[PDB]
């Protein structure tokens, strides 16, 4: 029979080049011991310049004696970006492509009397393999399962593009009936003739046997026999949807015709459904209107990168499934078998694509390698009924149009780009006639003007109005313009989203403060547009997770923080705005404050400090309590309500209540509240650490110190705050702090900062980062109540640009105010943070 | 006058030795930019062999023109383990000790016409500097503040063992009156004499002037001058406790005698309190009985090491204070000024000690460096009224008794130890006659036999009965035997605790399973003993935090996990047990399930699955609800109550309430629950991932995958479980897994593992790790051989994780895995089953 098991254990690993690494007699005792899956690019979660090059893997294979007469097939589900395989020093074969599987019949290279050496040379530097550009990390290593499969000399073909070698499709599907087509190849690796029996057994969703198909086949020595068997038409087929994922098991068995001995067996699911995309009326599933409620999912997890175990892929899926999504855009690369299994079985429509992104280079072999990767993806995943569309390109004009601004520079690149698109479109439709082709665009009409949008069956727009410029309403405007000018191109919003940082909150959220609240304002705008516009087939949110992009700075360097869930897969609050809107079958009532559990605020006297607490829910009406006090009931709109909550106590308990389908629904949590006095005196200074996010309207809570830094405020008589200057903001990474966001904002041209406070000894901490690398170069003095504390401070000369300075001073105040004045010398005065404590 | 500011910023740094690193014109462009505080030992949070050696720090000094005629004093509050200071290439000084400060008048080497180069060479390799052994990482680098203080040529001495040069004490303190003594040194670095007015201003707690001393003094060029000025006795003085931290500010000022212009100035707090330790009745503060409710606290935080900013120090102090502690054992080394500031001002009694641990080696120069470190600690922190006791040794016999067995071998080592001990003891009492001396013992009467327990004023026992062997009840038995045999040695339990791991839970918690629940068990037993035994002066819990100890393996390698709060300072549920028992001023009601938010259990049919939910509270009666259904009222004992809670829904809401001094009190949280079926069939297998922590009574929940692995259960008809074997357990780290504990337990001599299950195709994952440092065995499934001869230790080695997956076709009504040993034993560390087709 067939024995399939992993060989993920007991590997030795070496980063870099190594002469002789494939020899069986090599001494790899000093190499690193590892267990697949594996990447050598954990460094990308800190370092922007992560290592791209060569890495070697070694494993001993001591084969079972019971396998002496079988064919041994080696399968690498993934190696990024390329792999060359060695058995006992001999080059067995290679593979180009970091997200498709490859497979090899290694039987002629193996020995059953002595042990064998399997060595793999992996490379993530090759410029002739996609992607060569794109907003994610190109991790190197063997980060998916590796298998050995042992079969008898007659077995299904396992070396057709690293696939299962079988291909099952439904040529016709209606409510009344459907046809079923069962195809594949049998391979005869014996030196003589073989007379076999092929059997297809087809089961209903409930497990009962529907039909058995039997053919005799004769194979000459060494022959590959293609079979194509049609089943009896299936009457009143049970139709598949993400809500009702009815599967029909197809068991395909190979038997010795004489002896009836079982040789090989391969199992697959098929399912019966049909779909359609309409430019006016959107998407239809089994003849009914169906809004695609989608998410995109990258495949890494900080800090192990793409080296996920399969229960991790399943965990990601359950989260997406429990949120209400019925559609996943698997991007920008094809992903784990374990993922697609859940899409079929638990129910989720799928788009899947290869990563041809940003720009079509002029690299020999690139086109050819793209073609092979498209075939490998379609053939490896042909049997997943959840998949309805293949794609091969994403924003293929984005870098082209940035780099080249002349007609002469552009013409060749566009020509090369349209030729490869048309090339791949032909390959797609010849690989698979049962599915729709798609392509994803960045937000520009150049895709219509260049002809790129005239190629695939449907089109996707990556739209970010209200995040990367423009206003939120430019999103529906853009879609309306496209539908007017190209009404026959059915439309998916293949990317939309906005960045967010658990550390940052704002009562006045604005784009690129990275506050939790701004991403919610953005998503709260976009989802109803997606739900209620008929010519929008659906959208796929970007992205389900905060994911690795080594090249990103912004509020969380190395991470693209547009997730609905943090990197470690804890959900953000806004996850439950999706759930509330997309799950009708359960009550959803979520106090939107897990993202904001450490609050602080400026208190007048002993009066409460008010701060919004938002709720996400599908209940019509909710009541909010704090420490047992009701704040009233509110009517929900767009799945949300916001209460102005009076905080006083240090550890308040928040509690929410409503009715859903005649039952009581409840939620609650404790958070922390810290009051900071607006007017300082001897009493209220004891224990006070007054910290201010100068130049920002965001509260910043360090996930390292747990200290919250308050939004800046202007100086007022009896209080404290700034004097002069204007807000400034950088996105560049800030050296030498864990609290980047605090230093990315400053008050530029500041004139002073003042606290009215009693007489005593105070510790003053100032925070500096020069964000104007443009610079002349800022240098300035600083005094406090007229006592110079810096004669000529220049952060960029002493430390450089975009680097933290935190300087503490002890000062004796003999006034009733602490007046910090800035005194220009060159460039501008600025201040990114201030923090005050009373010492004596 | 005096300006103090930091130079923590704008450093370059290079790991290792370097030719010509102190040269003013050395090229450090390609060095790593860093900002103090800093450590080069972040590696210690993953690598056991952390880098111990040399590191180089360079920063430019551009002196303000206003300092031209001032004295510049450099201060390094801490550098581990030793540091040497260059200014413009010239050796200025060096210091030995990684937890005390050092200072140098650097004026002679500085220019004011050109930038100055500051270079510091640091070394955490040196074996002649305490500690040379002990249960924590010897972090290297400059991990506390660095200061420049500029003063006039007539200034208080700032180069007396890196202290402030002033020393304030109260010779007599009673309810009616107290005496106050103010001492210090004035130095005169001018090239000729000078005439000064020295003034002490003393302020009440409410900020009012109580008294002004003034004394005239003259100093010849380059002379230092010692003063000691008694003060008018203070009448009906405001006493200080953790609860009432009444402090008197003392301002000391230096004015030129003719021009009366102010020169230098230094502020310090004093306070009025007395105390004593009674071998029979415990501890007394201001004449009243007082239970010492202490915790110990290491100073690092994963993964930044001890490179903490001062708000992190203050954050730590607040959690300890909000938990209700009144005592803190600052160990095993003196800690940050920022922390001590809070013990004075917000109120916590303090024990502070230097890290002389495990064994007094024969290492040239070790003794001398120890004595200097003791002098330093005491001089540097002399003015902190929170401190009532100094110490210098912890468990100084522990490694000595492992390494040397015979009387002949022990002789010299014991001689060195008693000598070093008595020597430091006498240095302590020279340095400070106002505080109590202490030492900390491990749990052996040999500290008595060898005479070590006669030396200090009080003794500390680090006791671990119920964790490192023995029984929970051995704790009180050990202490009652000491009291019987040494009634005049007043006792503090200076350490006690149990490891815990958020990933691990058990309905039957046992020591060294590292379950949340066992730590709670251990502590719930110890704390009443501490509270209710009067000859126990108090205790200090070990430890307040999970902290770095690179040499440790066990469930969380590199980490000692006996904290009350995780390394990131999130509290464990048990933290609120202490808070229930030590805070009577407020209501405490805490559902003890923040450590257990991801639950799973074997479900019979569709009946609910019972799992305990514990509650910590100072109320006498609590009610627990799940998803709105009440589970009754329960009377609390020992600040806690447990409910058998019926789980069913996937995302249940837990809710508790009761009454405290009139008011209604509430708490709630959501958690996640995943039922696993006891009897598998075609329906319940859809989406099922049956994962079993084979060999263990703990649920293990990966913090990497979030999957929960169930307690092993024996096979029963109609269900699933193991067949044969016994539990086996290792504490050695496991390579190549983030889920160590999963692999550190196993079923040894296992015969089979069986699932009753429908026909179909199944994915079976087997987890192996050989912990027995050669086992070899075949594995069959339903009569088909799936491994002819598997030997984990030959394929992978010992203590290395093996995860193997197989696709299996079951044409029977069960899945029968069998183990056939041909050598060594058969073992299996975990299994996980999915149905595929
Ligand atoms: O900027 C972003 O968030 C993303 O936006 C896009 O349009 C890209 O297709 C995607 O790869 C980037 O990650
Ligand atoms: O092993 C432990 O947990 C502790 O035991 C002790 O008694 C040691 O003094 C301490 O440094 C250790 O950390
Ligand atoms: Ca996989
Ligand atoms: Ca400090
Ligand atoms: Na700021
Ligand atoms: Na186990």
């Amino acid at each position: 029979q067939r024995q399939t098991q992993t060989i993920n254990d007991s590997w030795k690993f070496l980063k870099g080049e190594c002469t002789a690494a494939a020899d069986s007699a090599f001494d790899d005792s000093k190499w690193t011991s590892i267990h697949l899956p594996h990447t050598w690019n954990t460094d990308a979660y800190t370092e922007k310049d992560y290592y791209r090059g060569t890495g070697w893997y070694r494993r001993q294979l001591t084969l079972p004696q019971g396998w002496k007469e079988k064919q041994i097939i080696l399968r690498l589900d993934a190696a990024g970006k390329s792999a060359t395989i060695y058995i006992n020093g001999k080059n067995v074969g290679e593979h180009a492509g970091g997200y498709t599987a490859c497979s090899f019949n290694i039987t002629p290279f193996l020995s059953f009397d002595t042990p064998n050496t399997l060595a793999v040379c992996v490379d993530n530097a090759r410029q002739d393999i996609a992607p060569i550009s794109g907003d994610f990390t190109f991790f190197g290593g063997i980060y998916r399962d590796v298998w050995l499969t042992a079969v008898p000399n007659q077995h299904f073909n396992l070396t057709n593009h690293g696939s299962d070698g079988l291909f099952i499709s439904t040529p016709q599907v209606s409510e009344e009936q459907a046809t079923l087509s069962i195809r594949g190849e049998v391979k005869n690796d014996a030196p003589e003739k073989a007379t076999l029996e092929l059997t297809h057994t087809i089961y209903r969703p409930d497990g009962t046997l529907l039909q058995t198909l039997k053919k005799n086949i004769q194979l000459k020595a060494g022959e590959t026999y293609a079979f194509s068997n049609e089943a009896t038409p299936v009457l009143k087929p049970e139709l598949w949807t993400p809500e009702t994922p009815r599967l029909y098991r197809v068991e395909t068995t190979l038997r010795n015709r004489k002896t009836k001995t079982l040789l090989d067996q391969s199992n697959h699911y098929t399912a019966f459904r049909w779909f359609r995309f309409d430019g006016d009326e959107g998407f239809f599933l089994n003849g009914k209107p169906y809004k695609l409620r989608g998410i995109c999912r990258h495949q890494d997890q900080k800090p192990i990168g793409p080296a996920l175990t399969d229960e991790m892929h399943r965990r990601d899926f359950l989260l997406m499934k429990e949120m209400g999504a019925n559609f996943i855009r698997i991007s920008h690369y094809p992903q784990d078998d374990a993922l697609l299994e859940m899409c079929d079985k638990l129910g989720m429509l799928a788009w899947e694509e290869i990563p041809i992104i940003d720009i079509v280079p002029n690299t020999p072999g690139y086109g050819d390698n793209c073609e092979r990767n498209l075939r490998e993806m379609i053939r490896q995943h042909y049997n997943h009924p959840s998949i309805i569309t293949w794609g091969y390109m994403n924003e293929i004009l984005l870098v082209t149009q940035r780099k080249y601004k002349t007609e002469a520079e552009l013409k060749p690149v566009l020509e090369r780009t349209l030729a490869l698109a048309n090339r791949l479109e032909r390959v797609l439709k010849e690989e698979d006639s049962t599915r729709i082709s798609t392509m994803a665009f960045h937000g520009s009409n150049s895709y219509n003007e260049t002809g790129l949008s005239k190629i695939t069956d449907i089109v996707g727009w990556n739209l970010y109005q209200g995040w990367y410029g423009g206003d939120l309403t430019g999103f529906e405007k853009f879609l309306a313009q496209q539908h007017q000018n190209h009404p026959t191109h059915p439309m998916i919003v293949s990317e939309y989203g906005a960045g967010s940082d658990k550390r940052l909150h704002s009562l006045h959220p604005r784009a690129f403060d990275f506050s939790i609240e701004y991403q919610q304002k953005y998503l709260e705008h976009y989802l109803p547009v997606l739900e209620d516009t008929p010519y929008i087939c659906g959208g796929t949110h970007w992205n389900f997770i905060d994911f690795s992009s080594a090249l990103r700075d912004e509020s969380m360097p190395r991470i693209n923080n547009k997730g609905l869930v943090y990197a470690d897969r804890t959900p953000k609050d806004v996850y439950h705005y999706y759930q509330a809107a997309w799950r009708k079958d359960i009550p959803v009532l979520h106090i939107a404050s897990r993202d904001w559990t450490d609050r602080a605020g400026v208190q007048q006297g002993n009066a409460p400090v008010y701060l919004p607490v938002k709720i996400y829910t599908n209940l019509s009406e909710v009541e909010l309590f704090i420490d047992g006090i009701s704040l009233g009931k509110q009517k929900t709109e767009n799945y949300t309500a916001t209460f102005e909550v009076p905080f006083s106590n240090r550890n308040p308990f928040l509690f929410a209540q409503g009715n859903y389908q005649g039952k009581t629904v409840q939620d609650g949590l404790r958070i922390n509240f810290t009051p900071i006095p607006a007017c300082l005196d001897a009493n209220n200074l004891k224990g006070l650490e007054l910290a201010v996010n100068v130049g920002s309207q965001c509260f910043f809570t360090s996930d390292e110190s747990q200290l919250t830094w308050l939004p800046d405020q202007p100086y007022a008589a009896g209080s404290w705050g700034y004097i002069g200057g204007k807000e400034g903001t950088a996105q560049t990474e800030i050296q030498n702090t864990a609290d980047g966001p605090l230093f990315q904002t400053l008050r530029n041209e500041i004139e002073g900062y003042r606290f009215d406070a009693p007489q005593g000894v105070y510790e003053i901490e100032l925070l500096f980062t020069d964000i104007f690398r443009r610079n002349r170069e800022s240098t300035f003095g600083i005094s406090i109540n007229g006592e110079v504390v810096e004669e000529s401070l220049s952060p960029c000369k002493e430390s450089g640009y975009f680097r933290a300075l935190r300087k503490k001073y002890y000062i004796t105040n003999d006034k009733e105010y602490i007046d910090i004045r800035f005194h220009s010398t060159s460039g501008t005065c600025f201040l990114n943070g201030i923090k005050l404590r009373n010492i004596y």
